[PDB]
């Protein structure tokens, strides 16, 4: 019922936040962290050039890697806890879930499966890309592109 893809992503500029955090704070992080880098922007007369993401690495059960921001042109300055950088690169097993972000594990059980399949290595990160916004798009409209990161080995 998932479509899986094996992609290679190019890299390109963006504005993040890079930080370690637990499940119970996630919520409020991304809340004042992706409004943080839409007013640097602003504040720099610019806007995003893609979708927001997030990329974690980690145990959801304890203090994990979350890093996330926005895709950007180029030629902005970070500033404060935002800092320049650029959206993945390499390998990835990708695919695109619709529907609440709560169900989401139903890909991540598939793009695995996928994975194992293609003998491919997991790098344990997981790379998601926010195209809707839940605030504006119902449920059952709402698309995540979710990628698992790959090794080479």
């Amino acid at each position: 019922q998932f479509v899986c893809e094996l992609k290679e992503l190019a890299p390109v500029p963006a504005l993040l936040i890079r930080t370690q955090t637990t499940m119970s704070e996630l919520g409020s992080l991304f809340e004042a962290g992706y409004h943080d880098i839409l007013q640097l922007l602003a504040g720099q007369g610019k806007s995003p050039s893609g979708p927001p993401f997030a990329r974690y690495f980690g145990m959801s059960a304890g203090t994990f890697e979350v890093e996330f921001g926005f895709p950007v042109e180029g030629g902005v300055e970070g500033s404060g806890r935002v800092v320049t950088g650029l959206t993945p690169s390499g390998k990835a097993a990708s695919s695109l879930y619709i529907g609440p972000y709560g169900e989401i594990e139903a890909v991540y059980d598939a793009l695995m499966k996928w994975v194992d399949d293609n003998g491919f290595d997991l790098s344990g990160e997981a790379y998601e890309i926010y195209l809707d916004n839940p605030a504006e798009t119902a449920p059952d409209q709402l698309r995540t592109r979710v990628s698992l990161m790959l090794h080479e080995s």
